[PDB]
């Protein structure tokens, strides 16, 4: 629809979620950990071998941002690596404006 964000809402995390797609066959939690391991531990960390994708939770914006920069399209196992945000456009609200 539209782009960027209304300025939503602060938390006492932050959003710094990303998704990973096409994974190999033989990736584990492990190596998850240590493909990752340059932007320290990660507070989540998931692995779904019937669909064939992935999840990861960073500490920081700065440190998911970094992540995504570095990752994106990188060669693991002979396959080519997705790396995106999990959230990233901002759901509806409630202001209309005059003019």
């Amino acid at each position: 629809g539209s782009s960027g964000s209304s300025g939503g809402e602060k938390t006492f995390t932050q959003r710094s979620r990303l998704f990973v797609g096409n994974l190999p066959p033989d990736i584990t939690e492990e190596e998850m950990r240590k493909l990752f391991e340059k932007y320290g531990k990660a507070g989540e960390v998931f692995i779904h071998k019937d669909k064939g994708f992935g999840f990861i939770r960073l500490e920081t914006r700065t440190l998911a941002e970094i992540a995504k920069v570095e990752l994106d399209n990188m060669p693991l196992r002979g396959k080519q690596l997705r790396v995106r945000f999990a959230c990233h456009s901002a759901s509806l609200t409630s202001g209309p404006s005059s003019g």
